[PDB]
């Protein structure tokens, strides 16, 4: 575990990273996808082999000793409010299980579900509680990564609220 486990935010691409192991917010089918996925598979492409997973579920698999967990949050274009939120919250606590798992001091994370999988709503708050509900009982340093100045402030915000 870390010494005081912590959270941060940082503005910038996940695929460049300074923690022990990345979570991807992956597709169920272990495709490169876009946006976080694509980056991922750019630089640990060999993380992919049997990366498949349903919704809802946390599959790790190394690049040479480098542990990438591919987390499958829910598309709520196709899932209603409720089961959406169900799996969200089911994706996290299976990413919790993972870090654990590893004895990894430090993990660096995306929102699940808030880019291409929001079905067009802005689920921030959403995705970070789930992650901060799965999250708070390890001692790993949880690094948020986010592309957006305005996400970064709110993230940011939410963070120093709690302390
Ligand atoms: N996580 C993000 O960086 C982000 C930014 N803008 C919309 C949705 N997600
Ligand atoms: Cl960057
Ligand atoms: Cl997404």
């Amino acid at each position: 575990g870390a010494m005081a486990p912590s959270y941060r935010v940082k503005r910038m691409d996940i695929a460049k990273n300074d923690e022990e192991c990345v979570v991807n917010a992956a597709n169920p089918r272990g495709l490169p996808g876009d946006g976080v996925c694509k980056a991922v598979y750019k630089k640990w492409p060999e993380s992919f082999k049997n990366s498949a997973t349903p919704v809802g579920t946390a599959k790790t698999v190394m690049c040479g000793t480098y542990p990438v967990i591919h987390a499958v949050g829910p598309n709520f274009s196709n899932y209603t409010e409720s089961e959406g939120d169900r799996e969200l919250a089911a994706a996290y606590r299976e990413v919790a299980k993972e870090v654990t798992r590893l004895g990894v001091n430090s993990v660096a994370i995306p929102l699940l579900s808030t880019g291409v999988y929001s079905g067009g709503k802005d689920r921030l708050t959403q995705s970070l509680n789930h992650l901060f509900t799965a999250m708070d009982s390890t001692d790993a340093d949880v690094v948020i990564y986010c592309r957006d100045k305005e996400w970064e402030k709110k993230i940011s915000e939410a963070i120093q609220m709690r302390t």
